[PDB]
């Protein structure tokens, strides 16, 4: 399914390239302009662990994901991948523990070592 396909075919964002956070565009945006550290950015996202055991999605909530790239509200995953990304885009993110919850984790939600896949779709952003 989708988490396989971002491992076979996904590319390496990482400044490292150690295939820590791996991307599929899914759906192509619009512009030349990508969210950058301090912005306010708005998606929708469904995540889950790659292995289906949970799942989490802001429509859970019936309204965007709100947050400030770069300003530890988010998984660094997420502050490397969105800035990636244009407006109007959809992509999947594969995601390694080091970019994510770590060795710690973040119970109950979020075993230890635990690999993440979201897709993500960007709605909008803001400079600060
Ligand atoms: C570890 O705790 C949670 C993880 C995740 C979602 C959670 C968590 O409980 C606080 O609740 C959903 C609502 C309440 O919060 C949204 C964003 C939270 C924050 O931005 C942090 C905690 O989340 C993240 O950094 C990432 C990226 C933004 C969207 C949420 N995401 C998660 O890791 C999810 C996670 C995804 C895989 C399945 C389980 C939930």
């Amino acid at each position: 399914g989708a988490p396989a396909t971002v491992t076979e075919q996904g590319e390496d964002i990482t400044s490292k390239k150690d295939r820590g956070v791996l991307k599929i565009v899914k759906r192509v945006g619009n512009g030349e302009e990508t969210p950058m550290i301090g912005d306010k950015v708005y998606v929708h996202y469904k995540g889950k662990l790659s292995n289906g055991k949970k799942f989490d999605s802001s429509h859970d909530r019936n309204e965007p994901f709100v947050f400030s790239l770069g300003k530890g509200q988010v998984i660094k995953a997420w502050d490397i991948g969105v800035a990636t990304m244009k407006k109007g885009e959809i992509a999947h993110l594969l995601i390694k523990p080091e970019y994510a919850y770590g060795s710690a984790g973040s119970l109950p939600k979020i075993p230890s070592n635990a690999t993440l896949f979201f897709e993500i779709e960007l709605l909008d952003f803001k400079g600060e």
